[PDB]
């Protein structure tokens, strides 16, 4: 039994880590998937890795075109959309001192405006019924050496789902916010070497009750319950799926 | 597709509302479910109305010896536990002038000091990666007129449910607190006399959810059943809300 | 100055600690200060300590004739109250596996029941404006071992100031949690003193400012919640601890 | 008598509502203030309001040049900081529908971008001992209409507190976000009719336990808790003073 039987998803930065795991677990479910990403080669072996019902589409969030171009493909083929995951983010450590306009610009553009704006442009498509999912993190409630911009990020998209469940509860839609603790992904790597690299596995690992990193499909399976109807009385909240990191 | 296959699970206050729906759906993913609460006849009903792999269990959580004997029970039928509902509890309505001690304790005997002893008393049979649930309530993180006793006897569950993250984790065991808003359910009618003034409690919850409407029984079990489930394998220690947004403005 | 002149306040716990150094910052605010409690000598030598505008009355929070007889004397000596602290408490730590039906009461009794009978038997002597405050703790945000019926008493604590602020708005009353994080007290000692000092250097490590805290700066964060400085904030917890829970 | 002696102040948005009753109250217990804001006009009928120890600086808090123009002139004048109070802004309502790229900009310059410059700023005039002081919002733990953006903004701000709590703790500075309710204030009648303003206040009146929109005399005097030693083991908070609306 396919929890997700026909409907229709969009997943933004669906080429990789918990977009990628999500997008594997929805088709399983029995969804189509849109994996939504800038890499033309990663979305290509991501839409190959999947194998079935989906469809890649290149797109940087930050571009109103580029999202006009995504919802346009969306209508030309699958019509509506049961099940948004904006899931598009990025982090550059820099402390307070470290701050620049750019920076800040830089990190506030992909998390916070593309995915207002990815958001929006999905509304004219989205069923009443249909579930909405903003990927914030522990980051948002918690004081990190140089996360400022990534943290206050983060902080006003958990804030974005409690608005955009007042705005949309007038067509029975749900706005959730999904907030990873340290899932196994290559944005851990990407943060310059993979020895060092480790000491921030073993840190967060060290720090979390369950004692370990989380895996993508365990965050897939936790955006799986927000956007099946096991969570049809659920909206507005901030899921930590974090091992109990945030949780005392 | 049956996500809880051959696990063994036990709901506390499992013969009617919350505890039910949250039998049947466990049934219906392929668990093997013990429903435990004090009427007779409504356990009998309730094993009924599921009609397979339940057994229902006289017991009054407030009594350690009807623990005791429930996991006596549990011991010999299915040996061990994979997932634990402590879901048991009651309000009374009363504001602080009217508060007795009789009131006070009537309220923490079953909503915490049951609560607690009844996961005491689970230990030495839940299985290492098992999953125990905590019914609080929107109430424990609100403050709504005479719900003094029972508003404070909530929070400190979800407060058991960050401790025991803590404690268990050794063994790989999740412990989480479920917060259900207004749910469809037989505690709405008993606070009042009227049936009249009954459905003005509906209307008002409902008036201030987003979502508008009372929650389904069937709704809150679900969300018990994904904490319940592998799905929610990384995820400890939580307050899941499930109030239609009603605390998330 | 004086933030409390002519207001009387009642303390529960007013004869060390937190309670204590609120009494002490209290009168020298200038106002007249019950300190509570249950031992006879350290009630005595903080009236002495503190030396001016306050009454010493012996009162077990858990039973409701010391509290009756409480205020009793409330009302023969001053009449009215303007700040009430709530700020009796007692841990016991304990796992999971060791808990009792008794440490479960134990620590219930004094951290919520007596709690909430303590606040019930004032309110006929509040003034309208008055300000209630509750001591809780970081514990009841926090999943630490062995503070199993702590923690959820404190938890519980937070959840009658919420439940207060409904309930006596009416009477323009405001209710307020305290959640105090290390604060240097007795409490840690009655918990070894070479292990006492473990368990200070362990939440000194843990707190961003990276010292227990003094209970002067509860007294003073409670003094706030007790002023008019706080007149447009009820049902808060307000955290002083140092950033421990903040991450 | 004076819980500011002698401290050093600097208030940013000081000529109007809370920065301006936060001014007041500061002069009042003895701190030199320096006044912040864009309007000329009303700088200088704050600083004839105040009567004493107050200079009054013209700065846009979205411009970089006009922030280090500012902490140049507090250098010449009265050398370092005890108290910073990042108190700059503005709302604008509109709903997920209705949101530009402009009126995200707009919004999360001052209210982020602006805030998180002058801190940054402010750190080299910072005495250790300091306090820092972020507004942010009930909005930032609440969904309200048409507050997508300024709810995201504050929920941020409220973010940087924790941050900078951590990143400033080796130099004993304490960083704390005060968020206010519905305080008596300018902003209130500048987002809509004068009849449809006080609609605006009814409203939040009869949300707020305490049945009355606060005074900006109250938050200053919160804003002077966290401004004093009173605060002095109180780090990375957020302080309600909403008269119980988000506390229930
Ligand atoms: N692991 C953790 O500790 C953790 C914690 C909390 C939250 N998260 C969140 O999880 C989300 C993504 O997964 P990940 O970060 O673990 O792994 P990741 O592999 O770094 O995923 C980032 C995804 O975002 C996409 N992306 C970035 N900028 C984009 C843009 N302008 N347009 C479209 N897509 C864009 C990436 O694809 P392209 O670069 O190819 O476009 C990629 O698919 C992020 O929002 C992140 O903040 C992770
Ligand atoms: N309905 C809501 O919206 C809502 C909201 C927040 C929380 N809750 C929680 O939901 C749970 C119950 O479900 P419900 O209220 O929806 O339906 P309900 O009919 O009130 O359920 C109460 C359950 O607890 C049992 N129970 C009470 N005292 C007990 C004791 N001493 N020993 C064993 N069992 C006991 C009851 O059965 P017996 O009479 O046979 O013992 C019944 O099965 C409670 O924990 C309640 O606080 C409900
Ligand atoms: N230090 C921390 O880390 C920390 C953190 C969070 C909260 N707190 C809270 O702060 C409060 C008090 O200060 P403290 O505990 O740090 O110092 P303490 O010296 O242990 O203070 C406890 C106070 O409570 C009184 N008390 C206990 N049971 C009582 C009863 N039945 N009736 C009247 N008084 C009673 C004690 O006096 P008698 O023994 O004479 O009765 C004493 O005055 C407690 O509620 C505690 O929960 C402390
Ligand atoms: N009233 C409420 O209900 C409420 C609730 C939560 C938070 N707040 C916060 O309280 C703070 C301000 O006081 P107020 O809002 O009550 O009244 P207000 O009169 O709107 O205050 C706004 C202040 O910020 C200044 N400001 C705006 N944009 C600026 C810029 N780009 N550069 C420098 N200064 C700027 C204004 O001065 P110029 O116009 O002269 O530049 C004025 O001094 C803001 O942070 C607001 O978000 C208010």
């Amino acid at each position: 039994m396919y929890r997700l039987l026909n409907k229709t998803a969009v997943i933004t930065g669906g080429n990789s880590g918990i977009g990628l795991a999500t997008a594997k677990r929805f088709v399983a479910e029995g969804a189509y998937v849109f994996i939504v990403g800038r890499r033309r080669k990663e979305l290509e072996q991501a839409a190959a890795e999947i194998g079935r019902n989906v469809t890649a589409v290149k797109a940087d969030v930050t571009k109103l075109e580029d999202l006009d171009r995504l919802y346009a493909i969306v209508r030309e083929q699958r019509g509506s959309i049961d099940v948004l995951f904006a899931n598009s983010g990025a982090i550059e450590q820099k402390t307070l001192e470290e701050i620049t306009p750019e920076h800040y610009d830089r990190t506030f553009d992909v998390n916070v405006r593309g995915l207002i704006f990815t958001v929006q442009k999905a509304l004219p498509l989205l069923r009443d019924g249909g579930s909405v999912i903003l990927t914030s993190s522990v980051a948002g409630v918690l004081g990190l050496q140089a996360h400022d911009t990534y943290s206050a990020a983060k902080a006003a998209v958990r804030s974005l789902a409690r608005t955009w469940t007042t705005e949309l509860k007038g067509r029975s839609i749900r706005v959730n916010a999904v907030s990873p603790g340290a899932i196994d992904t290559p944005i851990i790597e990407n943060q310059s070497t993979q020895e060092e690299a480790d000491e921030l596995r073993a840190k967060f690992a060290a720090a979390t009750p369950l004692g370990r990193v989380g895996r993508p499909e365990e965050l897939a399976a936790a955006v799986l319950f927000l956007a099946s109807d096991d969570s049809s009385y659920v909206a507005g909240i901030e899921l930590f799926v974090d091992g109990g990191l945030t949780q005392v």
